[PDB]
């Protein structure tokens, strides 16, 4: 892998697509970790042959992960961590063992406060229309690099909602780099 996509999700937005049933994200007004996705030549590396997920390897990060990486769709964090490790983490296992991978994600989350970066610009989530360019600009100014903005469209209304913010990192997992790929259009609800 040559870079990482540190993907954070806005729980309420992610859960806003679940039109029925419980969804913990609905009550979590803080960006949380969706996953840390290794990339290679402009593409996501997934399902690489690697070590099976081992929950004991991250007991030391468990409390932090419960807060920073909760499963926002259902009350089962481990299932989500295991899925993210197996589908993505294995792809950077050449240099980051499971413990180091989850630690990277935790550190990245603790060093990439999106709400804190948007607050000064009154660009926090309020269910109103936001500019992709403006949001990327605020984050570019705060962190020095452009984030990636990911949106999902409500099939019934055609309204686009910001669901994830990506912080791109070099293979060292510490050097923030500019993201260039967004799934969001020029405007979206946040
Ligand atoms: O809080 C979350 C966010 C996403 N997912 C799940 O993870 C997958 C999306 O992540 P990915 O496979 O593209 O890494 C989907 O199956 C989705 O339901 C969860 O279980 N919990
Ligand atoms: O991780 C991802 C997802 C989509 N497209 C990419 O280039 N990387």
């Amino acid at each position: 892998f040559d870079s990482f996509w540190f993907v954070q999700q806005w729980p309420p937005a992610v859960c806003s697509f679940q039109k029925s049933g419980s969804c913990p994200g609905s009550g979590l007004r803080t960006f949380t970790i969706h996953g840390l996705w290794p990339q290679q030549s402009g593409t996501s590396l997934t399902n690489c042959p690697g070590s099976p997920f081992d929950i004991t390897k991250i007991s030391h990060l468990q409390s932090q992960l419960n807060t920073l990486w909760p499963n926002v769709l259902r009350a089962n964090n481990q299932q989500f961590w295991s899925h993210e490790w197996t589908k993505h983490g294995t792809c950077s296992e050449s240099t980051f063992n499971q413990a180091a991978y989850f630690k990277l994600a935790v550190d990245m989350r603790n060093n990439y406060d999106i709400i804190g970066a948007l607050r000064p610009h009154a660009a926090g989530p309020n269910g109103r229309t936001k500019s992709r360019q403006a949001i990327k600009g605020f984050l570019k100014a705060k962190f020095g690099k452009f984030p990636g903005l990911r949106c999902r469209t409500d099939p019934q209304t055609k309204v686009s909602y910001l669901v994830q913010v990506v912080a791109c990192f070099a293979q060292d997992g510490s050097t923030l780099i500019d993201c260039t790929r967004d799934t969001c259009g020029a405007n979206f609800i946040f």
